[PDB]
């Protein structure tokens, strides 16, 4: 059952939608990766499959050249082409491992969103879709992650002109959680 909602934040639009992020026609989609940039869970696989094999090659080059063979640190971002995807670019990020660094993980998760949005702003890209970063069966609790995600996006869109930001959720359950949290956040502006 397809569902979405939109709320304007100054001249920006924030949308939450049930959907397959690989099919988004926003200029940018976000891949929540492992630090190698070669894998990751859930959407990562689907993104690599849908983008084609040139993506993995572009990730390997980023790893070799810009990252000097190192993992992308948690909360940072890099950008590649989208290759076969209907989106033009992929911003790749690494979300924190839930309870690895309890006192830093809220900021680190926030960083994924804020660094992605800054890049979009600097590069004058006008639309971006995020997946649910770091969530999953062995991961960050959806209720707290959703709150950090929306809070961070709302605060950024209050202070910056960006355009359209989507949160694309494959799970109806997750969408409903984002919907409640968003209502709660918009009334208490």
């Amino acid at each position: 059952h397809m569902a979405s909602m939109k709320h304007n934040i100054n001249d920006n639009t924030l949308e939450i939608v049930v959907g397959d992020i690989t099919k988004e026609t926003t200029n940018v989609i976000v891949n929540a990766a492992n630090g190698s940039l070669l894998g990751g869970g859930g959407v990562a696989g689907a993104i690599h499959h849908a983008a084609g094999p040139e993506l993995l090659k572009a990730c390997q080059e980023m790893r070799n050249n810009e990252l000097n063979g190192e993992e992308l640190p948690t909360g940072e971002v890099i950008i590649t082409s989208g290759f076969q995807l209907p989106s033009r670019f992929i911003i790749h990020t690494v979300g924190p491992i839930w309870n690895q660094t309890p006192d830093l993980q809220e900021e680190l998760l926030a960083n994924c969103y804020r660094n992605a949005l800054e890049l979009v702003k600097v590069k004058k890209l006008s639309s971006i879709s995020f997946p649910s970063i770091s969530t999953g069966v062995y991961g960050y609790p959806i209720h707290e992650a959703a709150a950090i995600a929306l809070q961070t996006i709302i605060q950024f869109l209050q202070e910056n002109d960006v355009g359209l930001v989507k949160v694309v959720l494959f799970s109806e359950r997750d969408y409903s959680i984002y919907q409640e949290k968003l209502k709660y956040l918009i009334e208490k502006i």
